[PDB]
């Protein structure tokens, strides 16, 4: 494991990074409950208590590719930004948890009904056309907050979205931003946009096409971007300018918006405020 | 990479399949289809009985993921069917990649022997090797086995002339984070190009361009069509054309396969039906 010398971090950056730790203590995570694996790693259950207070039932995460000290300091100053993010369409943070055993460690909320993607896609959860729409708001709401704040996700899809107990979405983040500046790689290129192919140029714009593809996989309950289409034939077949197809049950009204998305020049594409007034509208009217 | 690494019981219960080193050995100077099917070279399997078997070995460079492989290889060796390729065995080590091991298929796959201008089989061989294949995937239909990529380059041919359903096993590998290999888009089924699912049903739509390809002598389907614009073209409702010496009731069944609705496709036992009563009216 990583042995970390966490007593080499700046006093002053320590005390400003008091309100984001946990310390050991403090949190229990359950090595042996396995909530989930990826491409990203291993979520566990977790168990914190705040203020001395009640469990609070929460989804733990190391982050591996931290090893030096200065790794570690680079997460905290990010983590402060993070915990100021309230919003309820998006997945802040409770706080970090730096240990000397290994790597450190992330604290979420935890997600009752767990990401969007495996949701629409099981076979017992049978959600109508209605909510599908409704989730699309949802990321958009969340996505407008991160938007104003100049948060750019750089991997917006329904597998980062998280459901609650009250089926609420929530934008999640697993830090793809990092992995992209810490090794310059496999990267999303399906949800990455025309500019992100080539120039690896990110924006509000670049998440915008994102949630295009995100509106796409709701309306197909979670079906893979680009089915008929390799994965290394994907800058080919956008600069054609083809894009994705209208789903069967589709509105096409939804589907404009998603060509919308899918504008080639960045500038072009719409807004996340006003992708909130649209499916509103379009969550509205549909029967 | 480490044989007996992760739970211990799988390799007791997968003895069968498992074959020894010491029980092999790999002609490497010996390379199968000039290494254009990946690296398979030719290979001498020693049986406990005492006598050997020519056979043919692939190296598998694709894997660190080894739990969902090993038990592949449970339900492949557990195959038997005259018209399906069986897996011997596979040869794991302490160093490289995993070696599979199969029977050898003398006239190699089906697509290249009957393009191949030397050979000359008739309409009743193609209708015959045809036939062999449906009743090759009415035994693993029948297993629940989706084949996913069926077509002819995936068929291959002993020194009986028996054709053999076999797998490369490349249907496993379709990724969600690429870093900078091809999908059987003009073999796949509709709603397989749109969803990436595969059943029974769209291995009958894959069987269904596997006749066309025998009746062409191997042609490259949908010739005159882009790659892109192969899931609109169905959806449209057009399909492959009748070959010239594709006969009448062989081509409805062709289209009978691809039926837009997955479930009014006909199952492979109701192929080996049709195609039994159509061969046998054939001189030869
Ligand atoms: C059981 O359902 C699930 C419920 C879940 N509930 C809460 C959280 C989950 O996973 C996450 C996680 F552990 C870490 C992070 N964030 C980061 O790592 C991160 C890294 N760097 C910078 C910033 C970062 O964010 C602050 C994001 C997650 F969403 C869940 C996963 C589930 O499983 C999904 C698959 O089954
Ligand atoms: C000389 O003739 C030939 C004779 C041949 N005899 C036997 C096998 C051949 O090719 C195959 C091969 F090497 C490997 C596999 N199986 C797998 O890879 C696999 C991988 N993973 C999991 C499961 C898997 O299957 C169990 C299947 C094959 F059919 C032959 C090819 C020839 O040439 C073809 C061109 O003519």
């Amino acid at each position: 494991t990583v042995h970390i010398d966490l007593s080499a971090l700046n006093p002053e950056l320590v005390q400003a990074v008091q309100h984001v730790v946990i310390g050991p203590s403090s949190l229990i995570v359950h090595f042996n409950e396995v909530i989930g694996r990826g491409h990203f790693g291993c979520v566990y259950h977790g168990t914190l208590l705040d203020n001395d207070g009640k469990k609070i039932h929460c989804a733990v995460k190391s982050l591996n590719r931290i090893t030096d000290i200065g790794e570690v300091s680079q997460f905290l100053t990010e983590g402060i930004i993070m915990k100021d993010f309230s919003h309820p369409n998006v997945l802040s943070l409770l706080g970090i948890c730096l240990r000397s055993e290994g790597s450190p460690l992330v604290v979420l909320p935890y997600m009752k009904h767990g990401d969007l993607r495996n949701f629409i896609r099981n076979e017992t959860h049978n959600p109508t056309v209605k909510d599908l729409i409704g989730f699309g708001l949802q990321v958009a709401k969340g996505m407008k907050y991160l938007a104003s704040k100049k948060f750019v996700h750089r991997d917006l899809a329904a597998r980062n979205c998280m459901l609650d107990e009250k089926f609420t979405v929530k934008v999640a983040d697993f830090g793809l931003a990092r992995n992209m500046y810490d090794k310059e790689a496999k990267l999303p290129v399906k949800w990455m946009a025309l500019e992100s192919l080539q120039t690896q140029k990110f924006t509000t714009k670049s998440d915008v096409w994102s949630f295009g593809v995100l509106l796409w996989e709701l309306m197909t309950r979670g079906a893979p971007p680009y089915p008929d289409v390799n994965t290394f034939d994907i800058t080919v077949y956008l600069l054609q300018g083809r894009r994705l197809l209208q789903p069967e049950y589709c509105p096409d009204p939804l589907y404009e918006v998603m060509l919308k998305c899918w504008h080639p020049k960045a500038e072009m594409r719409p807004s996340f405020s006003e992708l909130v007034s649209r499916i509103s509208a379009i969550f509205s009217t549909f029967i």
